[PDB]
């Protein structure tokens, strides 16, 4: 009946108050206090109630939109957290998924390791185990140990404790018992059980959710309690509600128990508020757009409902989570984006941010670079007398951008805005075109900041005729608080497939969730005559690894209910990707119940006013628009919109100046003001005049579109794939090519497909020739015609327009099995024919007609036919999608324009790489001969690797003379595709780093040109046919690491010390009798990372050429017959230095059935990881069957098909890296942390580093008196 | 195949779990048609020198059937008499 909503953004505080019978809406804002968030809400309420003259005791409900929990996790300003976890897994929050954020960087630090929420000194272990799938107790709980660990945590001074055991979502009795011990021994400690925060599987994501919860728990619990107790003293007798990131109210008590759901809340309110203003006029389909000061938030609401984001995309800053969130696209192109031409002569805006501190110099603030917002001033969209209420400070400041491009005086500003428009529009079209949305039906809605500026421009590109702006864009966040309804989410993990399902267990699971939902609603005193309950489910095809959420019908679960739910899955899949699989089984993973309580809908406030243009017309200043490309200045008036009434539909180019927003209407079109205060502008979609564009803009538009096509085809292929190597390792490549085969656009998904796609398409062109027709689909994997290695299979489709070949679209990924000599992986084999099936430009669809017999023959020759068929379908779908997006610009601009735009980016890439190679002094750079362990067929004999690097001019050559001859195993590297690809990748890493280098250079044909690799025929790096090249990874890893050691004397700042430069690529496989199928698990064990000159080396992460993700343990134990019994950091210290070398992991996998094991190992009995500038050397790996038990065997690095029976375990120990610099110059304040964490021992701290740590007052501290003495007498010895 | 038998068809087969001796022996079957009516089959089979398996020629120490080489499962060589070049 009487409701208020308060939202706190970070500078301003917005308050909205509405009434049903009185029909009064009050708008009020109040300045916010950043140091104390409580003193901004209370004061706000005090200002709201006094103006209207109402009492707080009459409010039915109030909603709060704070963001304190976000700023605590982002700035890492929370509490000391302890962890009681299963013993042997003490390092899970350290490992993460072992994937770096960036694929092509060497100077990047992992945020979860560098600033961890639970430090390693406070992570403790308890001996017990609970096993899937039923939840039996394998190891009994010891009662003395748990109490001792709790008391240790209490003595240290731990404020919050996060209990995180494996499989606690299955049965939580161990965590419950631990909690009941904790509360009685440590009453004043925040406690979080992982089972009660998110009872779902995936242990890293669940423990990270729990650890974030426990990290921000003590802070926001205090803030919420203070807010509730202070509001009650004012007179508020009810309970306060809190807005979550999924859309929904939740009371204070439950909000203090799950703070993790409050983080990143407030962009969601904008989308819901936009839906509210859109449904007044009558449009159900909405596209909301908010351009703020730094970023742009985009939200697409089809028919008027929210869209939940993908699991992989759910992350708070850098840490993952499993909290439900609304899919909102954040784009860097906002108010703070700098416009510049780089050294390669290319126009780009962003992603470097200017900030609000410098500001535009025309307003009189002080700046030194051209900004996105300063471009709006030049054209006249923003008045130069708005904030205040030099003039040429903007025109003359862009001289360093205008004349340097060949632009006109006034057209420079237009370019900077059009580039942002297109960047946002292809972001939208990525998530609009494949979804199957007709843009004419939709409506664009603006928001606060600068949202209405790009409204008609973007709608023209999308072809959207309706543009709507709400009555007050500056409060849409507050209004969207009140539009949503109080709902509770209760979830469970309940894995079933529709093939073998029971309509009684499912009903009981949903009834359990319903029981707890009704019990939650009983405590809030809500009548039973208004409780609406909706059921949902997360499902996926069998073989995939991520789910889609969709609404299932109302209960009870009957026989027809199953059919309706299975149909709803296909409807929700088709709507997200745009493809329909021809087979496969659907399985539900998680179930959800939302118990909504619709109390009353928010009515539109109908108020009427009177006015005209003549009331507030102040003056007329010149304003510049785009007239068919040319800049023509024209007259423009200014007046406030708070003076006109309803039906004041007037024409003329005018600029509306509201207190919070701006609305500028294009000339020649009128804007209708409806009764509700909204405006509907008749924006043009199809017009009769062709406009002009400058040279810098046209290249970026087509290039960005080809780029977006590459990344869109990548995401479709990898999200829909059945293969785990394509899905988790991201071992794929995709992009668009021209007639000659030169790549124009590439997905950049993995370093393993660097420059290898052009070789694939050129290899196809050279074997087919003119035998290229329309509707053709081509398979290719030949490693002597450009492929990386046999298991990666590529699909190419010709592109035709009016019977003329214009290009190609291509996608490639690694299958699980290709029908080779061993399941999965292989080392000890004869030649290339032993590797499996080779495809040599085999065409899949002749003239568009599917050759059923050819598809069937291919699918009969693999051990995993269901997975392989799924991967073929996903690759064909991504190529179809890219062909569509290419023909779109062929029709839009022209065939010659598309060919020319593709040629421009090749020479941009080449120019940028050559400028960097030319700066290194010319010469010949050498190093020590590296060694590899035996080939595999004959143990003992080492294999040398010599890398010499020659630099002459703007060209670089890698000479591998002196490397070994061909070995008769698969332990060789393909020259074009692997050797050239790896040295192209290390060149890009060395000179074009993602972190240090300012701009991101796309992967085209121009990167492949400025380097050459000379490797004599008949070596391991350039073998003669028919040598097998299946196992290629470790050789090129060591080769590029030796290339780093060779160039270390001249380039220290862009290299690293001795990396592990290895892989332990494992294949565990067996035959499942019940399913009648092979089960294959392919594991990529991460290595470690040698130190750098400026920062230490991250432990436990995929190194150099690899950037894979691990499979979660709980998913593995549900899917395969195994049990990971240990996964942590190795015990011995790794390597000393000024910056420490990285530590490897020791993973102990035990097995429950007879399994076969193949390993691609390296660095067991051979050369140690090196160090630099006097840094120590790392350690070699090992492979031991049954550590500390009966049957220990010291396995070599590379094995092929060794058997394990049952109860056997493999202890895989991976190498540790080397250090960089002399250990005697390390910081004294850091070795203290290293000893307590367990990185290095106390006895070996005086020798290598030379720091004396003495125990004083119980605690260990660094003494600055005896440290300087020891450093003197440590050089001579 | 069943009723998926047309004139001018040529069929390749070597599956040892569907009647073959062992993988290296590959068979060719051709349907015989008279007045649009199936009347019989003609068939020939022999051992190739190499079938693209794990080792050249012969093999003993290998994993399973998929490591023996290529499996043909009633593959049509000539659909309706026209040669499938690809
Ligand atoms: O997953 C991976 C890592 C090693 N090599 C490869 O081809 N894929
Ligand atoms: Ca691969
Ligand atoms: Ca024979």
């Amino acid at each position: 009946m009487k409701r208020i909503g308060v939202d706190v953004g970070g500078t301003f505080t917005d308050l909205y108050f509405s009434d049903d019978d009185q029909r009064i809406a009050v708008v009020e804002k109040v300045p916010s206090t950043p140091h104390d968030p409580s003193e901004a809400v209370i004061n706000g309420i005090k200002k709201l109630c006094e103006k209207a003259g109402v009492s707080l005791s009459e409010i039915d409900q109030l909603v709060h939109g704070t963001t304190v929990a976000t700023n605590t996790a982002l700035t890492h300003t929370g509490a000391e957290v302890g962890m009681i976890t299963t013993e042997g897994f003490r390092d899970i929050l350290h490992i993460a998924r072992h994937k770096k954020p960036h694929n092509f960087s060497l100077q990047q630090d992992l945020p979860w390791q560098t600033k961890p929420l639970i430090k390693r000194r406070y992570r403790l272990t308890v001996k017990e185990r609970i096993t899937a799938p039923h939840g039996e107790i394998l190891v009994p709980l010891d009662e003395d140990e748990v109490r001792q660990r709790v008391r240790e945590l209490k003595t240290a001074g731990v404020q919050a404790i996060a209990v995180c055991l494996l499989h606690s979502y299955l049965n939580p009795e161990h965590e419950q018992r631990i909690g009941e011990i904790v509360n009685e021994e440590f009453p004043e400690a925040y406690l979080s059980l992982s089972s009660e925060i998110v009872p779902l599987y995936r242990e890293y994501e669940r423990f990270s959710t729990t650890a974030l919860n426990a990290y921000v728990g003590p802070r926001v619990s205090r803030y919420l309690h203070r807010l509730q107790e202070q509001a009650e003293n004012l007179g508020y007798q009810r309970e306060i509600l809190l807005m979550q990131s999924s859309g929904g109210m939740v009371p204070i008590g439950e909000a203090a128990k799950r703070p993790v759901t409050l983080m990143m809340s407030g962009p969601v309110g904008g989308l819901i508020g936009g839906m509210w203003a859109a449904k007044q006029s009558g449009f159900e389909n909405v596209v909301t757009l908010d351009i703020g000061g730094t970023s742009a938030d985009i939200g697409v609401a089809y028919q008027g409902e929210l869209r939940m984001r993908h699991l992989l995309d759910t992350k708070i800053g850098d840490h993952q989570a499993m909290v439900p969130m609304v899919d909102i696209d954040t784009i860097g192109a906002g108010g703070g984006s700098i416009a510049y031409v780089d050294a390669g002569g290319v126009f780009r805006v962003g992603p470097q941010s200017a900030g609000a501190v410098p500001g535009p110099v025309c307003y009189g603030r002080g700046g030194t670079e051209p900004t996105s917002t300063d471009a709006q001033v030049l054209l006249g969209r923003m008045r130069p007398d708005r904030i205040l209420a030099d003039l040429d400070g903007a025109r003359a400041a862009m001289q360093g951008l205008a004349d340097k491009l060949g632009m006109s005086i006034e057209e420079a500003a237009l370019g900077a805005l059009q580039i942002q428009k297109f960047g946002m529009t292809q972001a939208i079209e990525q998530n609009s075109v494949r979804r199957g949305y007709d843009p004419r039906d939709f409506t664009l809605v603006a928001a606060g900041g600068a949202g209405a500026l790009f409204a008609c421009e973007i709608a023209a590109e999308l072809e959207v005729p309706h543009v709507l702006v709400p009555a007050h864009p500056g409060i849409i966040a507050g209004i969207g608080l009140l539009a949503t309804d109080e709902q509770y989410e209760f979830v469970a993990t309940n894995r079933f497939s529709f093939a073998s399902a029971d309509a009684a267990v499912i009903q009981a699971s949903y009834e359990q969730l319903e029981r707890e939902a009704n019990a939650q609603l009983d405590a809030e005193e809500v009548p039973a005559e208004r409780r609406k309950i909706v059921w949902l489910a997360d499902a996926r095809y069998e073989g995939q690894g991520y789910e889609i959420r969709f609404v299932v019908p109302e209960g009870p679960v009957t026989t027809a209910w199953l059919d309706q739910a299975e149909a709803a899955f296909h409807d929700a899949h088709f709507e997200e990707y745009g493809h329909r699989f021809k087979g496969g089984t659907v399985e539900v993973i998680n179930i959800r119940v939302e118990a909504r309580a619709v109390m009353d809908e928010l009515p539109t406030p109908e108020a009427t006013q009177s006015g005209s243009l003549e009331n507030a017309l102040v003056e007329t200043r010149p304003v510049t628009f785009q007239q068919a490309g040319k800049p023509v200045t024209l007259d423009t008036g200014f007046y406030d919109r708070a003076k006109m009434g309803i039906g004041t539909t007037f024409a003329g180019p005018v600029v509306i100046e509201q207190y919070d927003s701006t609305t500028v209407i294009p000339p020649g079109f009128t804007g209708t003001v409806d009764d509700a205060g909204n405006l509907v502008i008749a924006c043009p979609a199809v017009t009769q005049t062709v406009e002009k564009l400058a040279t810098p803009i046209l290249m970026r538009v087509i290039g960005g579109a080809l780029n977006s096509a590459a990344k869109e085809m990548a995401s479709v292929l990898f999200r829909m794939s059945y293969s785990s190597i394509i899905r988790e390792s991201e071992d794929l490549g995709a992009g668009l090519f021209d007639k000659d085969g030169n790549v124009l656009a590439e997905s950049d998904s993995t370093p393993m497909f660097m420059g290898s796609m052009p070789k694939i398409v050129k290899g196809v062109i050279s074997v087919l020739g003119d035998d290229i027709h329309d509707g053709d689909v081509i398979l290719h994997n030949d490693p002597y015609l450009g492929a990386t290695h046999s298991p990666d299979v590529a699909i190419i489709e010709p592109i035709f327009h009016d019977g003329e070949l214009v290009g190609f679209a291509g996608a490639s990924g690694q299958l699980i099995d290709n029908g080779g000599a061993f399941s999965g992986l292989m080392v000890d084999i004869q030649d290339v024919q032993s590797e499996g099936t080779i495809f040599r430009a085999v065409k899949v669809y002749e003239k568009g007609v599917r050759q059923e017999s050819l598809i069937r023959h291919i699918l009969n020759n693999t051990r995993t036919p269901t997975s392989n068929e799924g991967d073929f379908q996903a690759m064909i779908a991504a190529c179809d999608l890219a062909k569509s997006r290419y023909l779109a610009l062929v029709e839009r601009y022209g065939r010659d324009s598309v060919r020319d735009a593709g040629q421009f980016w090749i020479d941009y890439s080449e120019r940028m790489l050559r400028q960097e190679i030319a700066k290194i002094p010319d010469g010949v750079y050498e190093t020590e001969t590296g060694y590899l362990d035996d080939d595999g067929r004959n143990y003992g004999k080492k294999l040398p690797i010599v890398v010499k690097v020659i630099v002459e001019g703007d060209e670089i050559t890698y000479d591998l003379t002196g490397s070994s001859e061909q070995v008769p195993t698969a332990y060789n590297c393909a020259f074009e595709g692997t050797t050239v690809s790896a040295f192209t990748f290390i060149t890009r890493m060395m000179f074009l780093d993602e972190v240090a280098f300012p701009v991101f250079v796309p992967q085209n044909e121009g990167m492949l040109k400025p380097l050459k690799v000379i490797a004599p025929k008949g070596t391991i790096f350039n073998p003669n046919y028919p040598a097998a090249t299946f196992s290629r990874f470790s050789q090129v890893q060591r080769a590029v690491d030796l290339a780093l050691r060779a160039l270390a004397p001249v380039m220290p700042e862009r290299v690293t010390a001795g990396n592990s430069a290895h892989i332990h690529f494992m294949s565990y496989s067996g035959w499942d009798e019940k399913q009648g199928e092979y089960w294959v698990y392919l594991e990529v064990n991460e290595g470690s990372y040698g130190a750098r000159q400026d920062s230490d080396g991250p432990d436990s992460v995929d190194n150099l050429i690899a950037n894979t993700r691990n499979n979660p343990i709980e998913e593995l134990e549900w899917r395969f017959p195994m049990r990971t019994d240990r996964y942590e950091l190795r015990e011995d210290p790794a390597a000393a230095g000024e910056y420490r070398g990285g530590i490897g992991i020791v993973r102990e996998n035990t097995f429950l059935e007879d399994t076969a094991v193949t390993c691609e190992g390296e660095r067991h009995d051979s050369d140690v990881p090196w160090g630099a500038y006097g840094g120590h050397d790392g350690l070699n790996a090992s492979l031991i069957k049954n550590p500390g038990r009966d049957g220990e065997e010291s396995w070599p690095s590379k094995v092929t098909g060794r058997q394990l029976q049952a109860g056997d375990s493999l202890q895989i120990t991976v190498p540790s890296g080397g250090g960089f610099g002399d250990p005697l110059k390390r910081n004294p304040l850091q070795v203290l942390e290293d000893v307590l964490d367990g990185f290095t021992t106390t006895e070996a701290a005086s020798r290598d580093y030379g720091v004396i740590l003495k125990t004083v007052n119980g605690q260990l501290t660094v003494d600055l008196a005896a440290t300087a003495v020891k450093r003197e007498n440590a050089v001579s010895e």
